[PDB]
């Protein structure tokens, strides 16, 4: 029942929908206090661009809160692989890429995401071809995505995030995770003790890259960019 600037926000059912009042096209906004936007958020709008790595076209800052807009997403990645139990090389390949992209680009702002999952990548287009960082905070089935260096102790999180990259690769080509067991002391020694076993059905390069992402001593581990280069991409598309 309520409206800001270009936009009329009607409910859902801590996001809303937003209505441009000039053209009539519907996004979401999503309020924040402006201090937690200052800090959390706005590193997120100093990337080159930005609109492409999340999905905001604008945000409206006034003396007291931050208006956060920013273009509908059609479902996250985890109900996606899901949803297709797992997915062939050749679309696997063309959507780590755009997730590794988005990571690098992140790295280079000095952001470190932390939160890195299947789920915080979400598809921009209806077509689902392409996807885009979730970076609001909007059976298979932490943990999983958590890496050797935080169980034992600080560390530098852009190579903790390239741990969740490799599982995030595993996971969509496998169809489940890394590790996985009933006994979470059995789970976290194995994720410690980095020990997991890779299918044949995937090809050579596809298990070097994931090898090379998943390495207990984090400085072994490939950077993002480097992550770019890797073979396994320029094989199959």
């Amino acid at each position: 029942p309520s409206r800001i600037a270009d936009y009329l926000l009607l409910p859902l059912a801590h996001v809303s929908r937003a209505l441009c009042i000039h053209t009539g096209r519907e996004l979401r906004c999503k309020v924040f206090p402006i201090k937690h936007y200052q800090d959390k958020i706005r590193p997120y709008i100093q990337l080159p661009s930005h609109s492409n790595i999340t999905g905001i076209v604008e945000v409206i800052l006034g003396e007291t809160k931050a208006y956060v807009f920013f273009e509908k997403d059609f479902g996250d990645m985890h109900s996606y692989v899901r949803s297709r139990k797992r997915l062939r090389e050749e679309e696997a390949a063309r959507l780590f890429k755009q997730i590794v992209s988005a990571v690098a680009h992140c790295h280079q702002s000095a952001i470190v995401l932390g939160d890195l999952k299947l789920r915080k990548f979400v598809f921009s287009t209806e077509e689902r071809t392409q996807l885009r960082l979730e970076s609001l905070e909007d059976a298979l089935s932490c943990p999983a995505y958590v890496s050797p260096e935080i169980l034992n102790t600080t560390y530098s999180g852009k190579a903790a995030d390239v741990w969740s990259l490799g599982v995030m690769l595993y996971t969509l080509l496998v169809g489940r995770y890394p590790f996985h067991d009933s006994d979470p002391s059995a789970l976290f020694s194995k994720i410690r003790r980095g020990q997991f076993c890779i299918p044949e059905h995937i090809s050579p390069k596809a298990r070097c890259l994931i090898r090379s992402l998943l390495r207990r001593e984090p400085s072994e581990r490939l950077t993002a960019p480097e992550i770019l280069l890797h073979p396994w991409f320029e094989s199959v598309l």
